[PDB]
């Protein structure tokens, strides 16, 4: 059965599905990536901090029919020196207008980060990117740049997969018209091998992922999931041969923990 795409409040649409390009190493991303559009792959996601949009770029000569994300670093933020940085990763990358821009972090004791969404309001006005949004954003956060600047990000990008569920933020995002893009959706392979997993996968014929990779997209959650194992690749784009119920659905959601978080509390975090 043919994919999904979920759309923004700016009007443009983006591929509910897609790859992520983290830790995959700059001369072997050339590569990864063209085995992956292959497989019938439609969105690419990497970020600025990997080092691989020149790789990125290469591998995808000739193929802008796919939804490019990009993510801007922690020390390119402020005003001038965030259009800098953007002019260069899609140099990098090669796609002189790019598909979404998200800013990495905020990092909010840096207090620089309103500056970098106004460069952000800035290119889509030139309509020198196509979408732009954040990433590792809060309430506080992102209340603080739409009322500075009055528009509102079209994703932020967060932490999120079965242990973690922010519910809160998806509670406020709904209420700002903000998709919401899964990061570290295994909880970094945890649930792999999570016991209530290897009921629900038996069930549905499938493997532990899959279900999970799903249960993002019956979420409304762009999902980015990296694998470099093609047959993990094609098997992760696998996910509409199937659907899941209520039965499954409120017993996966029992598996939210208040403590749930590994990474960087973006609150806290500091590079
Ligand atoms: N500050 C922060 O926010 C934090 C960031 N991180 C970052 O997150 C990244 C960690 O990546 P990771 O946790 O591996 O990513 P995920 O949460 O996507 O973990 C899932 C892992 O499972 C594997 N996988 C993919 N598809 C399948 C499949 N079909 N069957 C079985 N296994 C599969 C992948 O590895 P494989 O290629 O082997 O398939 C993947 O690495 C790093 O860049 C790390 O630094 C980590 C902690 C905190």
């Amino acid at each position: 059965e043919a994919q999904t795409v979920i759309s923004f409040h700016d009007g443009h649409t983006m591929p509910q599905i897609g790859l992520g390009v983290w830790e995959t190493p700059p001369d072997e991303t050339a590569e990864v990536v063209k085995e992956a559009v292959k497989l019938g792959y439609r969105s690419v996601a990497t970020a600025r901090l990997y080092k691989n949009e020149e790789g990125v770029g290469k591998g995808l000569e000739d193929h802008p029919e796919i939804f490019l994300t990009t993510k801007l670093w922690n020390d390119e933020q402020g005003y001038d020196s965030t259009l800098r940085a953007y002019e260069e990763s899609a140099r990098l990358l090669r796609r002189p207008v790019l598909d979404l821009y998200l800013i990495h972090w905020p990092m909010p004791a840096q207090g620089q980060y309103v500056e970098t969404w106004k460069a952000l309001v800035e290119l889509k006005k030139s309509g020198r990117v196509k979408s732009i949004g954040v990433s590792n954003f809060e309430s506080e956060h992102l209340e603080r740049i739409m009322d500075a600047t009055g528009v509102v990000p079209v994703v932020n990008q967060i932490e999120l997969h079965p242990d973690f569920q922010q519910r809160a933020l998806r509670e406020f995002h709904e209420k700002h018209n903000i998709r919401t893009e899964s990061w570290r959706p295994l909880g970094k392979g945890r649930v792999l091998s999570d016991e209530r997993i290897g009921k629900i996968a038996e069930k549905h014929s499938r493997t532990p992922a899959q279900v999970v990779i799903r249960w993002h997209l019956q979420n409304g959650l762009i999902v980015i999931p990296k694998s470099v194992n093609p047959k993990r690749l094609a098997e992760n784009l696998d996910v509409f041969g199937f659907v899941l119920d209520a039965d499954d659905m409120q017993a996966i959601e029992q598996m939210d923990r208040k403590d749930g978080r590994m990474g960087a509390d973006p609150n806290t975090a500091k590079f």
